[PDB]
């Protein structure tokens, strides 16, 4: 059992040499051995490796955890997610700390330590990740990533070099012995052991501009002339509206100057251009890209919305995938004899603009790509990005492939629109991404989660803040809207309690400024803070864990306990809807009982029917006064 | 002639292929081989190179340009300088720029190019550089560095790795054919050829944590256990003054407990530990010091000030070099015998604390980089840095060898105080650094450096702007004073005058917060801007060549003309103060003639004589009003 080769060999290098640096919140109560200088605490990273790797396999019994917990657990259907709670996570971010306790953060150090995240130290954090009450960790994308077209001096997860690989930079070089995937099999064992699931991120539509699979499938993307590169953008149509096209729009997009301009920027495959030069270089050592770049003068195209007039710029870290062998049936008729494959608003939605010839070889390696990391670590669930792009049949097609090893399995869609709920239920998912972050952070908003919830067909992550909106700490009134917000959320009909990396400190710079984000929040934090201005998803960056928002810390876990000491009312009690202009307000009945929420959104107090109170802390008082911003859990 | 055969070479590759990106203003007047797309242009960087190189042969004769231009000239004395007009730069960032011409800029990008900055490209600049009104080129360090302990994702050219190499990184991968060391004689080939002098930036009392010194004399560094590198700090004495301590104080220094804490943590270097050990890494593969401490768990230490107090953190990219054998005379009765060579305030002003055996073979190495360089290269001049802390001895040798070799070199003194002229004088400097830059941007004391000018004994380099200040374009009242202060500052008595890359087109983000600087300038950029926050000594940085301040480009030019069409006055007429409390001007009398420099910072108008009168543009009146923030140049 590979957790217990590397408890082995973290007792065979012990010393007692501390000179390892990690911030005071990582170490467990069990563990004494640290030393406390400064503010932070140094210790020998192999005695607190072996001492919490200790902690973990003594709880175990023997069973094979490098499976499902629903092969241990008996499980047949995917209703476990109704009754967790969510823990999301981007490891890179998460477990990044300046091992060397003095000067500048680096990915790799002199000490021999690498101060980025691994999948040893996500490791050692599960300890704190259970003390928060959470039972399942979402993770981002994990795969390979390129290093070409960046933003800044670090990858977004997002831009997928290979799909099938683990990216080596989570290795760490403390367990020089090991391999990548043993540490994340490792990983996922101790997580299992714990009882807590495992749930990685996709996407199938897409692939890094210079993806591994370019030697053996070149023509599994697209091509223009170099000379193109600069000014490739998608051509506008200013009297159409900011939307993806229809048939009719099609017509006229296609008899446009510009779009004709467009379709002539592309290329064939190096294998059909120069047969002879396509054997030689591929074959040779160096970036495929930049050789291809170098002997055809081609490139991959940057990607882009498929919405006509979308003003957001090119995603130039990321390419399409030609889904199908020809054209789009639909537009057959519009162009010219010879027409190389082109990328444009159509073909890029090919769930709505399809061809007649499924590319069956890439579909089929598409379909097993989560099946890999069920059967090889064990994976509980998933999320797909990007499937409102596929073909029906296709994704009809990565779901029977999952469900089939793995009934049981927890397939999560990347849908933010909560009236999409039924028809993601079609598609043959089991939970819907939502958008309550949105309304959960405007007090004149807030009230309409309630009935929006309540007609949900199914379960959502109920969230304040996800990786690609601002903080809940940085909305309006935020010192009261930190604590307010979660608690009317996560009690909501259907919800899946979901905490953001950071949220649990309170965190107040935002990850990435994709979703209803403000610039300027680019700047929350003193200029005489090492990581101004950074943003994790493409800069190195270490949460505030030397400087943490205790009061959010203590409550968020007193939280979570009181919900998890009611699920039941949650998930099977009558709910009635009682919400007014200033008073956010519902209840949940179940044999005679029944509990209430409240939180005060007006100018002025209120006063509601007591009985036992909870808030923060437990009290008792037959009427409750709840002034502006403050709330309660009322049990009669 | 290297210079010769860059453009032979270019003229081979060239293929008419226009994907180069480069700003409009890098384009001279006679290139017209170029393509306008969307505010950029686009080249074929062979073509530029040959049709730029071509102009700069084409202005030579025959002789050698690989040797100082003192010696083409016959020069035997410095006097050279005073004549000049000096442009001072990064090569690293003055010539950056994102040739993919679209997306974001990266180190090296897939097309082959390297966006940083190169001597080739350097080469390029010489006739933007030249129509400035430049004739001599002053850069900071570009000697090897190091990648270790960093702020950012770029080295400070200030940690030093090998003073006798320059960087590869500056090497330019279009001429593959080439090495670094050449590019680089050939871009001093081309400034001599163009009347463009060289002068280069050294320091000498320290090296980089990781010098390559270090395999051949680890004897040459200090060294402290690895256990004690987190909490390694100058020890305070908050009873004392905050300045480098004199004699007396010492003896209760090392009397403090804290003092005598530090001195323990010393070690002996790894050649005197284990003999044995020593030979064996000494010649393994890996970078010297973490093969060091990884075998002896030893390090070298940062480096810090030599006043005791000085609330700055410690220079951990940096560590001091072991002048002497043996510890401070002055400081011998209060060590423990057996204490192994250690860092203080002492021993790092080893101009007042030496010990009596000099490290002969060091400071032979020491005088020998300059002549190095005047030798391999021809370079004309060199500024010093942390001369304050050399032995007089070490100094007067430094000296007396490029003085040997070229009678007409210029050696400049990094000396802020304009007081210090005449010790630096007396040391053997023939310019001072100054701080002119303090005074140019406050109205208020601006009218202070009439006189503080006249009285010195060398010349100085006048400045509104340097590396380590805010820039002009953002002090109070820029959009007059970044006119009126260089106009002011330009014309004082004994001045050379002083541009600093990026100030000619306005730039407002500093390079580096180091002297007299605010961190919110660090939020000067609009939160959109790519480089936003990012300082260019520890970060990619490029300036804004495709939105410059035309206006203050089109001023520096004919400042810096006219200043030159007058300069006889400035340099041999007789100088008279008539500065009041809301009017700085003086004037120049030199054969009957006369001509006046002033500059109302008052709140009201003002009057005074007319004549022939500049101010960007001539004109002829009798009176000249002078409204708030407006100047002249008035010639009778």
């Amino acid at each position: 059992m590979l957790l217990r080769e590397i408890n082995r060999y973290c007792k065979e290098k012990a010393t007692g040499k501390r000179i390892y640096a990690v911030p005071k919140l990582w170490i467990p109560g069990f563990f004494k051995k640290f030393d406390e200088k400064s503010g932070r605490c140094f210790v020998d990273p192999y005695e607190l490796g072996a001492e919490i790797t200790d902690w973990i396999l003594n709880q175990s019994r023997e069973w094979d955890y490098s499976q499902p917990l629903s092969f241990l657990k008996g499980e047949k259907t995917p209703d476990w997610i109704k009754r967790s709670v969510v823990y999301g996570s981007l490891p890179r971010t998460t477990a990044a700390y300046n091992h060397k306790g003095s000067g500048y953060y680096e990915e790799n150090d002199v000490l021999g330590f690498r101060e980025a995240g691994t999948f040893f130290k996500m490791m050692l954090l599960l300890p704190f990740v259970k003390s928060l009450g959470a039972d399942a960790i979402y993770l981002l994308p994990v795969s390979r990533m390129s290093d070409l077209f960046k933003k800044g001096d670090a990858p977004s997860p997002y831009s997928v070099k290979n799909p099938m690989e683990l990216d080596e930079r989570y290795h760490d070089p403390l367990l020089e012995p090991f391999k990548v995937d043993e540490e994340f099999k490792a990983f996922v064992e101790a997580c299992h052991i714990l009882g807590i699931r495992v749930i990685l991120d996709f996407i199938p539509r897409t692939a890094a501009r210079d993806s591994d699979l370019i030697r053996e499938h070149p023509d599994w993307f697209y091509w223009i002339k170099v000379e193109e590169l600069a000014d490739y953008t998608p051509p506008r149509a200013e009297e159409l509206p900011f939307k993806v096209p229809d048939e009719d729009e099609l017509e006229i997009i296609y008899n446009k100057e510009n779009v004709k301009r467009h379709l002539k920027k592309f290329t064939l495959p190096p294998n059909l251009i120069d047969p002879q030069k396509w054997e030689k270089i591929k074959r040779e050592e160096g970036n495929i890209l930049e050789l291809i770049v170098k002997e055809f003068g081609i490139i991959t195209p940057p990607g882009f919305s498929d919405l006509i007039n979308d003003p957001q710029p090119t995603w130039d870290d990321v390419t399409f995938l030609r889904l199908y062998l020809d054209h789009p049936e639909a537009s057959k008729r519009f162009l010219d004899p010879n027409q190389p494959p082109y990328v444009l608003y159509d073909v890029i939605k090919a769930s709505k603009f399809p061809g007649k010839e499924p590319n069956r070889e890439l579909w089929e390696y598409l379909a097993g790509v989560i099946p890999h990391y069920q059967k090889k670590y064990g994976i509980d669930g998933a999320r797909l990005d990007m499937g409102h792009a596929l073909p029906k049949e296709l994704l009809d097609l990565i779901i029977k492939n999952v469900k089939e090893y793995d009934p049981a399995f927890v397939m999560i869609a990347e849908e933010l629109d909560m009236e999409k709920d039924k028809a993601s239920k079609e598609a043959g998912y089991d939970v819907i991404l939502g958008s309550s972050w949105y309304f959960a952070g405007r007090v004149e908003e807030i009230g309409k989660l309630p009935d929006i919830a309540e007609e949900l067909v199914l379960p959502f992550l109920a969230s304040v803040e996800t990786p690609d909106t601002p903080r809940i700490a940085t909305r309006k009134y935020a010192s009261k809207m930190k604590k307010l917000a979660p608690f009317v959320t996560y009690f909501l009909p259907n919800s899946i309690p979901y905490v953001n990396t950071g949220q649990e400190i309170g965190e107040k710079q935002p990850m990435n400024l994709g979703l209803d984000t403000d610039p300027n929040l680019r700047k929350v934090l003193s200029p005489t803070d090492e990581f101004f201005g950074k943003l994790a998803f493409f800069d190195h960056y270490v949460l505030h864990w030397d400087s943490p928002d205790r009061g959010v810390l203590n409550f968020i876990k007193k939280l979570i306990k009181v919900r998890h000491e009611f699920l039941d009312f949650v998930l099977n009690g009558k709910f009635e809807n009682l919400t007014t202009k200033d008073l956010v307000m519902y209840s949940y009945e179940k044999n005679g009982q029944k509990i209430v929420i409240a939180a005060n959104v007006g100018k002025e107090p209120k006063e509601i029917t007591g009985g036992r109170v909870w808030n923060g802390k437990w009290s008792d008082e037959e009427k409750v006064v709840l002034k502006p911003l403050e709330f309660a859990l009322v049990v009669q």
